[PDB]
């Protein structure tokens, strides 16, 4: 006897795989002000050539709240980033996540919009067959780097500085 909730509420909340380029780097975008003037930090310097990249193959799932886009993510099969690998535990069929992007109007309260793209992210690399998720994060974005922390994604490296004040580490969560 299982019982789905429907109502409109829920019906609200709808996942998609992406298609509109424009959408996708403004969201990734305003995410990005939002978590640099929060942190302290300079915002990253995003490719559109990669978000047109990513949304053509299909790579780029958002989640939308009554049609507007509240978050998303980028789940690919090969790194897009280049770590040394030694940064990560083994792992045979390793799924990447890159873009996490929240809706700055999302960024406060308790919808748990984060929450809900990583757990998006997770089961969907686990249903592909991945062996496990990594990811790159900016360990300065403190809320984001515990909601990771939280959710098992281990560093193993040690902490990367670019070399122009931007910090990085390399997460691996099994699947």
């Amino acid at each position: 006897d299982t019982r789905i909730p429907a109502g409109e509420a829920t019906a609200a909340w709808q996942w998609e795989v992406s298609r509109d380029t424009g959408e996708v780097h403004a969201m990734l975008c305003a995410c990005d002000a939002h978590q640099a003037a929060a942190s302290g930090t300079s915002a990253p310097a995003r490719r559109m050539e990669t978000t047109e990249h990513r949304v053509r193959s299909g790579s780029v799932h958002l989640l939308r709240h009554d049609g507007r886009p509240a978050g998303m993510f980028t789940l690919t099969w090969d790194p897009p980033f280049a770590a040394d690998e030694g940064a990560f535990p083994p792992a045979e069929r390793p799924l990447y996540l890159s873009r996490l992007a929240v809706a700055p109007e999302w960024l406060t309260g308790g919808s748990l919009v984060g929450l809900r793209c990583l757990r998006r992210a997770i089961e969907t690399a686990a249903q592909a067959g991945g062996d496990a998720l990594r990811s790159e994060a900016n360990p300065d974005l403190s809320a984001t780097r515990s909601l990771l922390d939280i959710l098992g994604f281990v560093q193993h490296g040690p902490t990367l500085s670019d070399g122009q004040g931007r910090r990085r580490v390399h997460l691996h969560k099994s699947l």
